[PDB]
């Protein structure tokens, strides 16, 4: 007999599938800083991982594996092939190659081989045009609008929460604000919901993000958007910051917490939207994705820039040839 | 008054001293996997990044400060200076570059790195990655001045762990559940202590005494071989390695910041053990915790394990009377 | 030689000091939740339990020290005796019993607890449980001595997470999501602050005017009115309330031991607003971290909200000015 | 238009069957520290209570809701009626019910057994079954007579409490935590459970290979006293607190994790034994086990000694005594 079978009696070989399974598609930085934020907050029994460059996806696995015995998830696996991918609950999409022409290219084969494995999972859309991608995973993938979600205004308003913190001396997750709409440089920072302990700053400071404000908080959404490009500048890419914004949104979805989060859900109905546009407003995650979302009441300025917004997203997407 | 002012009304100005402060240093892929590690398990109230590339190190210190609203560590701070590093708890070393001549340029940049890091935090504990960290730990103990239960080297710890991930693979059962040790010199030359590899307190080698001989059908002995072949096969596949490194040191990082006192395959100084007389370190199961290593196992080994660990012991001590300090 | 020493070969007898001990003071219900709660937060690496019944503090102790295989606390003490207290960071009171020969009973106690705890750490932040909060907080203030950051109460910090629990249950929202502030004094007289209550910074008073009046014919009142009554019906259920307050003291603790800096409402001497000019403690929202309350979020209350707190101001006053020191 | 409403635009009402729910049936000291370290260590999705006493059931679920802010499972519910245990992944049963006969108290929880049983198996027909009630070993064996489901879905917490206790005693005299302290306590739970003197290590050193007396009568420094203070200890708790739930909690716990993680880790929990060490009974007794998504896979063959051996099979004989007896 072997040592395992003499070390180990075995009961049954009962042929067994994940019960909490989750997918990286795209193992760049953004990729890996995602697997390993979900690996490290233990949200997943099995992760899979999908490149087209085999060599480094292969490397990328192994390493994961390597660190097995820090980790409370038992399956790590990787392939070219989506049949690793099989059953899962959330697929994450990092891979990406105008700009938006390759990526829409790049989804075209990517979302069907992911439908044909997950036909039932939650799709999380992180590939940049973030908004337009998100629109474009719909398109293909047929899913209800409650199952495709885009990572959207996620990070904008981490780091905006994060700078409002230092500016107040403040904890981030004790610094309420919520920045909207376009993900990036059209971004909208909503002055009237931003608060400590349910009291206004704006109520407290009618200046606040407006020009005539002698402290100049509008800097700090200015900060958010010159953030991204320094940190680009500085080290060629973002990845820890988005793997942990990332990994935020998968532990609502993987435990149905029915927090609520700025992410780009299908817009069309509000702020004078009748497009089919995906922009990013709070919405309440859990096991079914996006089941409700939050409707905010915002000032002609911040309506008229999240309808701008749709306007230039659907220009771009009726274009599109799938 | 400001719309701090107005929102917030201060009690004390009085900002003490940080109290779980951890340092790293070099943010390659391995310093800034050790800080992501280090971050999401809350092991520190405040996190000190050094490196001499100041682009690099300013944009890894705000990807992470990005993240703040996700962590519970409210301080990440950086800088060419070492007087960000001031009263760390931990400081790791993962900063580095003929052999003899790469070994004495790590000795350089140790010469340079390990008086800073005294400088500002001299009752810290050292806990050195960079390669060859048996080596490079006698330098980091060397430099320092530091008694030896607080100069760690992360040693057989990753070996260890690849063990028994591969362990686990061959039986189907997670590598929390198998047991087993890879000591001595961390790489090529380690030690798989067949003895000491079981299941629930059941020795395979009892089960089955061929194992880790040649004369095995199983060849278990491949599972130590794949230790090492995996190490270069990651290398081969994405340039480098940093996720298990990370994991493995974070692990390390717990135990010494939580004084929890479990017992780790880590480089410490073995003078005394195993016909060892000279000033080398390798790696044997140690006691981790508040002030570094307390303690250690002292593991029988077989006349042959014993000859290998000696063997390690005087190529290190040969490379290491020719370094110059 | 004994097993030990042949297993294991001691590098320094170094006798060490706890670097993030806790302490309990009253092992009843209260305090037996705070313990386990704050032992699978990972918050102390000591854990302190005192009480005067010795036996169920030992059985107490014991049955924690049998679960240590799976935790990371690796010391747990308990004693009659305040020595085991020594070098706490915090000190957590739930020790306690005509309501006013009530409250004198406590201060009874409290005058055998505080100076004790003071006497073993005299650096530590106190944080009050026990009832009635608000007049023990400013009794553990007056008999320490310590400054008003260092001596918190639990205060309205349990009454605002069930306000939230509620606000998410009729939202179909997590409580996480629900914001919602429930201040001044704790219990029957707190105050539901309806202007701050938002999701994702949507005002619910500015979208639904009647908001927490009479004439609201949804009736948000209510909402608060369930706060007060689900503590006397769980009391009604099962003699107790245990699981809540234990959680709650354990979010506090993480702040505090982790100096995060994060907002809470909790018991802090309001003397200077609202026009309350008596030493009395009551709820606002409060910056917690390594320093205790460094600082405090100044609400904007309407003129009806701040009359309930200037009346709560007046009779708290009204029962500290004839107690007996 | 309500104020939900006017907030809150929904995209779809459904509601999913329960992904990852546990259900914990007994809310006394034990069943209620179960629920509290499941709640904390963010295993259920769901949380489902049940009991006879429904005041209580009540009061331990409201209180528990209250604290809802803190904690990541968003369902807690409850009740006297078992459709609130419904698509249950594991069930944990707790319940159990002055000197009367060894037979009587246990025919006093195989009466309680036949009504629980039958309403969790009705349920959650696919579910695994987690017994902590006392005499483990033998409601286990009650369990699986009554529930009909193959064996690996049947699970004792038999000996992981006692092993967890000997390894943090061991600790305490070695100055090791006791997670790199090694060591299994097998066979039937409680009193008449084995210390297994070979597997007694620390850093894969055997203690016995050390100190050949180990766990026997002449050993100077009586080892044998660490797992007579296991014992001891359980009895001690009992005396000073009147009950015991902290450590019973974590353990089970502990548990959960590999069956809800699917982990596939080895615990020293009660099995259906017959086949090994010359027991021939329908019995359980404790052994590393192999825990995961399909309760019990897998088992390890402890190579015991004759003494280990017969110890084993005494409690296999004392156990099936009882059970032939038992009337279902
Ligand atoms: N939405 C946000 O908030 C946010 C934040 C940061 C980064 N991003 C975005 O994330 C994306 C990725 O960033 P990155 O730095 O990791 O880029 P990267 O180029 O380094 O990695 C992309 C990976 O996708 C892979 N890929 C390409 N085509 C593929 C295909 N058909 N199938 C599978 N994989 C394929 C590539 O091989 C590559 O490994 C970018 O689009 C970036 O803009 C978004
Ligand atoms: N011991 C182990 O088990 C183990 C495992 C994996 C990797 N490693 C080792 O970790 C080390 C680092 O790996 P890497 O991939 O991150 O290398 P890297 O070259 O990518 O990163 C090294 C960093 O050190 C910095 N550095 C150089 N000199 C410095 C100085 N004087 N002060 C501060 N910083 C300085 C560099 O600028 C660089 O950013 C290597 O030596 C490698 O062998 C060890
Ligand atoms: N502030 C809040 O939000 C909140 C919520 C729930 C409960 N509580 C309060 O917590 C307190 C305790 O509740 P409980 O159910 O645990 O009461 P309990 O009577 O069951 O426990 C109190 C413990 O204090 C001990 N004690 C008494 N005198 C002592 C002394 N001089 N030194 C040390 N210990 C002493 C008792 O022996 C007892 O074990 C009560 O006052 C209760 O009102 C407060
Ligand atoms: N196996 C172990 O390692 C271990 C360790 C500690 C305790 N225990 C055991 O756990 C059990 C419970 O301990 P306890 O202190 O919580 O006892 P308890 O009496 O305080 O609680 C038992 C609960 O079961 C309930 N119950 C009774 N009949 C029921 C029924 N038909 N349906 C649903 N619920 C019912 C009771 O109402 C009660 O609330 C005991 O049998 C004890 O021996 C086992
Ligand atoms: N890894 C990688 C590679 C290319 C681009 C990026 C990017 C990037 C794009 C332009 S500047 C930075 C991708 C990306 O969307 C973000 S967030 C962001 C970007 C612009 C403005 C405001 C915000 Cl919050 C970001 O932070 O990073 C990341
Ligand atoms: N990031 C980076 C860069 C260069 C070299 C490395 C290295 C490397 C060296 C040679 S092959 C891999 C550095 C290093 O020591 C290890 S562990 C290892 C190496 C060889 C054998 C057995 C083991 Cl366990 C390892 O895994 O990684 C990492
Ligand atoms: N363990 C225990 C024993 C006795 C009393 C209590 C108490 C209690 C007191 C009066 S009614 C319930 C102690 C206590 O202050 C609370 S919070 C609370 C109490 C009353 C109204 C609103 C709130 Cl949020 C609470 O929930 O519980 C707990
Ligand atoms: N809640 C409660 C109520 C009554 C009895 C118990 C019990 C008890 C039984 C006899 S002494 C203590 C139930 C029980 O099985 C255990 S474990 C145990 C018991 C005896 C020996 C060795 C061990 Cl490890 C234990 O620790 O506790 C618990």
């Amino acid at each position: 007999a072997t040592l395992k079978d003499q070390l180990i009696y075995n009961l049954l070989k009962e042929e067994q599938t994940p019960q909490n399974k989750i997918t990286v598609v795209g193992v760049g930085a953004v990729g890996m800083a995602c697997a390993i934020s979900i690996l490290m907050k233990d949200l997943a029994d099995e992760l899979a991982l999908v490149d087209v460059i085999e060599d480094k996806l292969k490397g990328e696995m192994m390493d994961l594996q390597h660190g097995s015995l820090f980790l409370r998830t038992p399956k790590i696996v990787s392939g070219k092939d989506y049949n690793v991918t099989a059953n899962s609950k959330l697929v994450i999409i990092t891979a990406g190659a105008n700009l938006v022409q390759r990526n829409v290219n790049i989804f075209k084969f990517i979302i069907p081989n992911v439908v044909k494995y997950s036909p039932n999972c939650k799709l999380l859309i992180v590939s940049n045009p973030v908004d337009i991608l998100t629109y474009v995973a719909w398109k293909i993938s047929g899913f209800p609008k409650n199952r495709v979600i885009g990572s959207g205004c996620n990070l904008d308003s981490a780091r905006f929460r994060y700078l409002m913190g230092e500016r107040l001396g403040v904890h981030p997750l004790s610094c309420h604000g919520w920045v909207l709409g376009e993900h990036g440089d059209s971004s909208v920072p909503v002055w009237s919901g931003m608060n400590v302990a349910g009291v206004s700053l704006k109520t407290l400071h009618p200046d606040l993000g407006t020009d005539k404000d002698k402290e100049q908080w509008k800097e700090v959404h200015k900060q958010v958007v010159e953030s991204a490009y320094e940190v680009i500048k500085l080290k060629g890419y973002t990845s820890w910051a988005i793997g942990l914004s990332v990994a935020d949104l998968a532990e609502s979805i993987m435990k149905n917490l029915r927090r609520v989060h700025p992410v780009s859900t299908m817009i069309k109905g509000l702020y004078g939207i009748k497009d089919d546009v995906f922009l990013s407003v709070p919405c309440i995650l859990g096991q079914n994705g996006i089941s409700d979302l939050v409707k905010v009441t915002l000032t002609s300025e911040e309506e008229a820039r999240l309808k701008k917004s749709a306007d230039t997203l659907w220009g771009i997407q009726k274009e599109l040839q799938f």
